[PDB]
DNA sequence: GTCGG
DNA sequence: GCTGATGCGC
DNA sequence: CCGACCGCGCATCAGC
């Protein structure tokens, strides 16, 4: 929070460019620029001295210079001025609706949140739920609830076959005081790389989780990716807990470490380090880490065995979760 | 929008 | 139906 | 300059 006005201001430029421009390089130049600068360890006293780093150029620091000197930026309060773009701005915060979909909305004059819910004949099924807990999926989720809600889906899924192992990740995993949401991995040593052995993996833990009216909703759902709601229960006559967002990625058991990685995050640190393995010569995806030949084609899956092989091949020194907040 | 080649 | 492209969100 | 910018599961659509 040491530069939070200059952040927040690449955070809405960011988010802009990604609803409006439907530009989606600007959006990520806006937030790794944005997350460069927030873990620097000193108040920003000028543009120039912000351009020093990486992701930070000439255009970000003109940006900052104005904000540190008006505390304001003129490209943002003419946006939130012109009421296309504020409504598409708004309309993407419902789940499942995508800068497309916003945009092609506002053009038939569906704008707001009474106009959503006119409409829901006109939304698919991931929007519907989006809109009917919109104000609930802006709620973050304070730490001891994640620990409640870890226990609930822990002990469901050691009752379905009692060789599930649940791993909670997100910003759970790095640490985090509060989480969006709840990020789940889930390994079941009958689906490997190799084989899959048993079939409805992944839908009897989501059943059994909808059993216990933990989940109340889905989203969407494949045989390795699901994608909903669950809300914890509450004792007698108080006020229910919010509904919240929870997605459970089925990984193969012998890919555990690749898929820890990934379900860790962030989002912007597993984009900077798959784009450091490319300079090294490496891809690395939610399953494998494989080397590069002359041609660029992926070539066959490297062994791991723990977190740390993984970033020894593409030449960083270990990095716990809780550094690992980009 | 920013970067490295 | 299937395959491929896109939207959306991770 | 200027070309590349992580990688992929699910829903949905168009064409065959
Ligand atoms: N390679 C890659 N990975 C991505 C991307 N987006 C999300 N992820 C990853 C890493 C997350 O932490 C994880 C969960 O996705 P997430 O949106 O729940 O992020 P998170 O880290 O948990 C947030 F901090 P929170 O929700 O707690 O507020 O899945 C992406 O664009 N590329
Ligand atoms: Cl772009
Ligand atoms: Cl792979
Ligand atoms: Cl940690
Ligand atoms: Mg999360
Ligand atoms: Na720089
Ligand atoms: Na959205
Ligand atoms: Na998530």
């Amino acid at each position: 929070t040491l530069n939070g006005g200059i952040t927040d201001m690449l955070t809405e430029l960011a988010n802009f460019e990604k609803n409006v421009s439907q530009a989606i390089h600007k959006y990520n130049a806006y937030r790794k620029a944005a997350s460069v600068i927030a873990k620097y360890p000193h108040k920003i006293k000028s543009g120039a001295e912000a351009k020093k780093l990486p992701g930070v150029g000439t255009k970000i620091a003109e940006k900052i210079d104005e904000f540190l000197a008006t505390g304001k930026l003129r490209k943002l309060e003419k946006i939130r001025q012109d009421d296309t773009s504020s409504s598409i701005n708004f309309l993407t915060r419902v789940s499942g609706i995508g800068p497309s979909a916003a945009r092609k909305f506002v053009d038939e004059g569906i704008k707001t949140l009474e106009d959503l819910r006119k409409n829901e004949d006109k939304l698919n099924h991931h929007q519907r739920i989006g809109l009917k807990y919109f104000g609930d999926f802006e709620k973050r989720i304070p730490r001891e609830e994640m620990l409640q809600m870890q226990d609930i889906v822990l002990n469901e899924v050691k009752k379905v076959d009692s060789e599930y192992i649940a791993t909670v990740c997100g910003s759970f995993r790095r640490g985090a005081e509060s989480s969006g949401d709840m990020d789940v991995l889930l390994t079941h040593p009958s689906f490997t790389s190799e084989s899959t052995k048993q079939p409805k993996l992944l839908h009897q833990v989501v059943e059994q989780l909808q059993k216990v009216h933990f989940i109340t909703d889905t989203l969407s759902k494949g045989e390795t990716k699901f994608m909903g709601v669950c809300q914890l229960p509450s004792k007698n006559d108080e006020k229910e807990y919010p509904h919240r967002r929870i997605d459970i990625r089925l990984i193969p058991k012998d890919q555990y470490y690749c898929g820890v990685l990934y379900f860790t995050g962030s989002d912007i640190f597993n984009k900077n380090m798959r784009a450091h393995a490319l300079e090294m010569g490496f891809t690395i995806n939610e399953y494998t880490i494989r080397p590069l030949g002359v041609t660029g084609v992926a070539g066959e899956p490297l062994p791991v065995d723990s977190e740390k092989d993984i970033f020894d091949y593409i030449q960083w020194k270990y990095r716990e979760p809780k550094d690992r907040s980009e």
